This record gives C-alpha cells, sequence and structure tokens, in this order.
C-alpha cells in the first residue's frame, strides 16, 4: 500500500540523490581541471615559442658561420 | 494525503533519474575530452622535444665548426 510505497520511493531518491551529488563532484573536479587546462596549454605555446625562436638563432648562425669565407 | 504523496514521490524519482543520466552523460562528454586533451599534451611535448633538439644540434656542430 502507500506505506512500503512511500519506504521503497524515498529510499530510491536518497539512492539516486547520493550517486547525482558524487557525478556532479566528479564534474566540479573536472571542470577545474579544465581551467587549469588552458593555463598550460598556454604556459606550452610560450614555451614553443621561445624553443622555436632559440632553434632559428643557432640554426642561422650556424649557416652564417658555415658560409663564411 | 497518502496516495497524493506516492504520486509525487514518483515523479520526483523520475526527475532524479533524469539529473543523473544527464550528469553521467556530461561526464562521457568530460571524459573523451581529457582524452583529446592528454593527445595535444603529447602533440605538444613532441614539438617542443623537437624544437629543443634541432636547437641542440645546430648548437653542438656549431660549437665543434668553431672549436677548429
Amino acid at each position: 500500500g502507500s506505506t512500503s510505497d512511500v519506504a521503497n520511493l524515498a529510499n530510491e531518491k536518497e539512492e539516486l540523490n547520493n550517486k547525482l551529488k558524487e557525478a556532479q563532484e566528479q564534474l566540479s573536479r573536472l571542470k577545474d581541471e579544465e581551467i587549469s587546462a588552458a593555463a598550460i596549454k598556454a604556459q606550452f605555446e610560450k614555451q614553443l615559442l621561445t624553443e622555436r625562436t632559440l632553434k632559428t638563432q643557432a640554426v642561422n648562425k650556424l649557416a652564417e658561420i658555415m658560409n663564411r669565407k
């Protein structure tokens, strides 16, 4: 009757709510990671610009010395 | 009264089913976004190695030339 129906539905709501909360905590940790990925990407883009620049400096100076006569 | 409460509880269960499904799908989306991002990490890492390597080869050949 209504009494065991209530008992069972209150239990399922508690179970689902708990699983939902766990899911939303995961999503939130992941959302914080996606923001911290944007900063790491920018850092990588910077390091790459820098490495490229240093590479061209070395390559060009080597070509220049090899071309010296 | 009690029978109304049961009807309302069933709807509230169903809505929680919906929210959890939505979250679990969102989690699958954010999951393969961690796969794409880590494949971008590895791509950046390869490019960085390549640039540093060409840099270091040029440096070392130039040093050898300058040192007679």
